[PDB]
């Protein structure tokens, strides 16, 4: 409906990256999904997600969720609620947000556009 950005958990990206709070169940929009280079492993997917204010490209799907992508319920423009995630920090200091459980609240076809004008989150 009207006020589309009101559908998304504005500020959740900053909260995840600044406070590391994991009890939240934020509602985010998928902007894009792509495989990352794997060799002899199951494929792994990276997501560019939006909370309406920011985008963040450091989301990775737990492999148990791969069927959501491969059967196309999880795709660009869909709106989803994250029910379980963890943050991991690499040796170089970069953080990755691993999505363990999520629910698609609105299909890509039912949303159809990038909501709002989110800007990339900086570190
Ligand atoms: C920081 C971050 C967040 C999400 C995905 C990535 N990422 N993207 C690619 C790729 O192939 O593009 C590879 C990685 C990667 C992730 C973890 C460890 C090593 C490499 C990196
Ligand atoms: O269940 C899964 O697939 C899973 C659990 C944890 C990770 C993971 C993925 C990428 C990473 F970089 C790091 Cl540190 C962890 O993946």
């Amino acid at each position: 409906g009207s006020h589309m950005v009101g559908q998304l958990s504005r500020g959740a990206i900053a909260a995840i990256m600044q406070k590391g709070d994991t009890n939240i169940k934020p509602i985010l929009q998928v902007i894009n999904i792509r495989p990352i280079t794997t060799g002899n492993s199951p494929p792994r997917y990276r997501l560019l997600m939006s909370d309406g204010l920011n985008t963040l490209s450091s989301f990775m799907l737990a492999t148990q969720l791969n069927p959501l992508v491969e059967e196309e319920q999880l795709s660009s423009n869909c709106v989803c609620q994250i029910h379980r995630f963890i943050v991991n920090t690499l040796k170089d200091g970069r953080r990755v947000v691993i999505l363990m459980e999520l629910e698609v609240l609105k299909s890509a076809e039912a949303v159809g556009v990038k909501i709002g004008n989110p800007v990339p989150y900086n570190e």
